[PDB]
């Protein structure tokens, strides 16, 4: 019944590898209200076709969520979640960090 | 964006024998927000150890959700589905209907 703010992580299947494909993961979890807006940015772009798990929950009410996507890495091209909340006074940003 | 009632459908997965052990089900689909509270009852008394789906959602933002559990008919026993979500005034009950 009372807020509670997401954990986010951001997150590859595999060690980043230039030019072979992979899968990037954005983990928001333990939150509370279930009301919530993730994207995964590419070069701070809104990536669009993305695939989500469903929202589960646990009896305490907190809720667990997975955003993801299939991509190939370049060296230059930078990944991100961007994830607000109500629980969040600014939209929150986690960079992916390859290693 | 905009606020939408849940449909509530309570059903069997069998047609109700007494004696027989059986699953009650209610259905809450098309909704928006995700916030809502779903409880079977048994003669008008809440039942605790209930199982539930995860929450899924379209690209519209329409949620749907499951609440479930094994039970076993007997002919005096009543059974319902309650629903409170934003867009109800009051809760909503709706009854299993046997046949």
């Amino acid at each position: 019944m009372i807020q509670r703010t997401p954990k986010i992580q951001v997150y590859s299947r595999h060690p980043a590898e230039n030019g072979k494909s992979n899968f990037l993961n954005c983990y928001v979890s333990g939150f509370h209200p279930c009301d919530i807006e993730v994207d995964l940015l590419k070069n701070g772009e809104r990536i669009e076709k993305v695939e989500h798990s469903d929202l589960s929950f646990s009896k305490d009410w907190s809720f667990y969520l997975l955003y993801y996507t299939e991509f190939t890495p370049t060296e230059k091209d930078e990944y991100a979640c961007r994830v607000n909340h109500v629980t969040l006074s600014q939209p929150k940003i986690v960079k992916w960090d390859r290693d």
